[PDB]
């Protein structure tokens, strides 16, 4: 991979991490709709690390 | 707001901008279909933020 690509792929690693924490941030709030869209975001952002993985 | 929303909010406000900047560094690299997905996911994540400051 390049060294672009690497800091592409990091980003979204970090974002997928990110995405995590904050659902379990809204969980402890007991903030539901919010907690809901966090989760779908999280598995949104899986998919574009995945992506990446996968082209890179 | 308690600090424990205002940690959620500004995390949620984080996100929303490291998904605009993903954005545009595979813009650069022309991936194509990451671009897509990233766009698609920065608006998730706007989507996220305004349901945040909403309810907190």
């Amino acid at each position: 991979m390049t060294k672009q690509e690497k800091t592409a792929l990091n980003m979204a690693r970090f974002i997928r991490s990110q995405t995590l924490t904050l659902l379990e941030k809204l969980n402890e709030l007991d903030a539901d709709e919010q907690a809901d869209i966090c989760e779908s975001l999280h598995d949104h952002a899986d998919e574009l690390y995945r992506s990446c993985l996968a082209r890179f």
